């Protein structure tokens, strides 16, 4: 069954943990990027970004010019998920 399932269980939360624990012991920039690929392919949310705080991780990875252009496209598509305001001041 899909619901108690003896193999497989791992939630995408698990996975994006145990990944984000592997970024912060980088051990390749060529690693990193197939790092980044997988938090990308994983159903992402809200919950996921704020428990793990993956967001603050790989915002950043843009930092590393090998990396940075996939890290970038990653926070983008992670903006998509949280909400924004668009408060200024007039």
């Amino acid at each position: 069954s899909n619901a108690a399932s003896a193999m497989a269980a791992e939630s995408a939360l698990q996975v994006v943990e145990k990944l984000q624990a592997r970024l912060a012991a980088n051990p390749d920039p060529k690693k990193l990027l197939k790092y980044l690929k997988k938090l990308s392919t994983l159903p992402i949310t809200v919950d996921i970004l704020a428990e793990t705080g993956v967001g603050k991780t790989v915002n950043s990875l843009r930092k590393h010019e090998h990396v940075g252009s996939f890290a970038r496209d990653l926070v983008a598509q992670w903006k998509k998920l949280v909400p924004v305001e668009r408060n200024a001041g007039s």
